[PDB]
């Protein structure tokens, strides 16, 4: 694959691809994405990360905003004990092999003008449009708060202030980049990744128990969540081990069975995979022990380097 192919595989969208193409071109490029400080870190994260050294692989200067004023504007606690977080994921993001700068959103919106350009974008930004862009980010709030219309106005400065030819994120952010697109003088690149469903089956995959694979889970607790995550038999959409087999696994996939069941299996590709799944040739058990078993080793060099760091040896 070319750097356009490698940089697209496994993206929800690229807006645009024309304009992706002559990025692509420039000698020198950048690309930014942005997390709210996650006490743990997650394949969503991996997912997106992955990516990121996708484009790094592909020349671009990656940097990653630490979105402290963010997360503390999304009401998930105080500042202090947010940035501790974010300075825990920064040594993760390391851990999986990420080159990249990083930055907290309130370096930005605090020690320069810069502070001002939030009031500038405020004035440009109406309510409906702030508060319809948060629809998949916000916290639940009865009582929504100013915060929530803020928080899409820094984003779309962070972007702005870091001079990016490229922003990455989920698929939540595309409104938020839509306004981006709108209000800045120059229209970044959006590339957005799906977002991964949790183990429960029942919405994204987050830090609720059970529901999530970190990517500092030891092996134990990867084969007990993946055993008991939702997976019905023939079920590929919404089936979050599926998910993990597209995004994450190499293929050919050796699948240990059995054999009165077709015996061992040997799959060359993920749509392959899908296919003996979807006409239930393969059962989510066998399935699910194999995910298991190759994601604890793609994991191991990510929590070993972590491991490694968390002494001095
Ligand atoms: N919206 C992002 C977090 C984020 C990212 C950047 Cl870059 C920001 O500037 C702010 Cl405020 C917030 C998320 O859902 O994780």
């Amino acid at each position: 694959m070319d750097e356009f192919e490698m940089i697209k595989r496994n993206t929800s969208e690229i807006i645009s691809e024309e304009e992706l193409r002559e990025v692509l071109k420039k000698d020198e490029k950048s690309a930014l994405i942005g997390f709210e400080p996650s006490g743990k870190i997650h394949l969503g994260h991996y997912l997106q990360i992955k990516k990121m050294i996708d484009l790094q692989n592909a020349g671009f200067d990656i940097i990653i905003i630490l979105a402290d004023l963010g997360a503390y504007l999304n009401q998930k606690g105080e500042l202090d004990e947010i940035r501790k977080i974010g300075d825990y994921n920064k040594k993760v993001f390391e851990a999986m092999g990420l080159k990249a700068k990083y930055v907290y959103g309130s370096e930005i919106l605090l020690d320069k003008d810069g502070t001002l350009n939030v009031y500038r974008l405020a004035l440009k930004t109406t309510l409906k449009r702030a508060r319809r862009s948060m629809e998949l980010i916000a916290r639940e709030d009865e009582n929504p708060k100013v915060a929530e219309v803020i928080y899409p106005i820094m984003q779309v400065n962070s972007i702005h202030y870091m001079g990016v030819d490229v922003a990455v994120g989920g698929m939540e952010q595309r409104k938020i980049h839509m306004l981006a697109r709108e209000l800045l003088p120059k229209k970044v690149v959006c590339i957005h990744n799906p977002v991964l469903t949790g183990l429960d089956g029942e919405g994204k995959m987050s830090s609720s128990k059970g529901n999530f694979i970190a990517v500092d889970d030891s092996p134990e607790e990867i084969r007990a969540k993946i055993k008991k995550a939702y997976c019905p038999a023939g079920v590929v959409e919404g089936n979050p081990i599926m998910e993990i087999a597209k995004y994450f696994l190499e293929y050919p996939l050796t699948i240990k069975r059995p054999e009165k069941f077709g015996g061992d299996l040997t799959v060359n590709s993920y749509e392959e995979l899908e296919s003996l799944f979807k006409n239930k040739e393969l059962h989510p058990m066998d399935l699910k022990n194999a995910v298991a078993e190759e994601l604890i080793k793609i994991l191991e060099p990510i929590r070993k380097r972590l491991a490694h760091h968390h002494h001095h040896h």
